[PDB]
């Protein structure tokens, strides 16, 4: 999917896990976020500058959703274990991370 | 001053911001921080000692510092708007950004 598209699976399952109320409603946005954080590390940001794919502008964007995936990768195993409560509390501190990724293009 | 003062003019205030009471407050603790913005803003960081003031790297580092003086300012907003918990709740997300420059500079 376009870059557009993976955000928006990151935005709604952010928001899903929030109000979520079992633990299969947390791994299943949770896991629809990994491959969306996936996807559009394959994707370029389209205000970048030197969009070279060496760059490092470009090595900070890809390596930006390694740090995701492994925070994603932090909630599932909570919620792997049912603990539904802390999972939701380790998928809050992905949005600090999604922040990072904005600023650079504000 | 120098980044390392204002840097704790930024801490002190966020802390003092934290534990307020009042709208009076946290507009007293948001105009001390920014103000402690714009003169870091003047600095030049130790990692970039080497490096000149129209250097990409300087604009960046700049930058960030608007960054954050456009964020206390929409604090600032909620504060003159009575909205005392929202204006302490946007205080706490600046970390986010005192956490990026951080990332990258300091
Ligand atoms: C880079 C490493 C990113 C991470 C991590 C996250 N996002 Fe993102 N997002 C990224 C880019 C390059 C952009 C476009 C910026 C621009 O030039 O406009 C976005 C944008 C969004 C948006 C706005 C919708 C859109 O532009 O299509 C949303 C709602 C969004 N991103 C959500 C989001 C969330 C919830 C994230 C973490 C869980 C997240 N993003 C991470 C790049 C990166
Ligand atoms: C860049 C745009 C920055 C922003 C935004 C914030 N800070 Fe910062 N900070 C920055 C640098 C380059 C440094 C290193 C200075 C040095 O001489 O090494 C720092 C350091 C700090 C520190 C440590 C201070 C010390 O005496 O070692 C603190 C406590 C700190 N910064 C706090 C802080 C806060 C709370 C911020 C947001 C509200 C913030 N900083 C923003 C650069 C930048
Ligand atoms: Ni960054
Ligand atoms: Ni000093």
């Amino acid at each position: 999917a376009d870059l557009e598209d993976n955000m928006e699976t990151l935005n709604d399952n952010l928001k899903v896990i929030e109000k979520a109320d079992n633990a299969a409603q947390v791994k299943d946005a949770l896991t629809k976020m990994r491959a969306a954080a996936l996807d559009a590390q394959k994707a370029t940001p389209p205000k970048l500058e030197d969009k070279s794919p060496d760059s490092p502008e470009m090595w900070h964007f890809r390596h930006g959703f390694d740090i995701l995936v492994g925070q994603i990768d932090d909630a599932l195993k909570l919620a792997n274990e049912g603990k539904v409560k802390e999972a939701q509390a380790a998928a809050e501190q992905l949005k600090c991370t999604c922040n990072h990724c904005h600023q650079h293009y504000r």
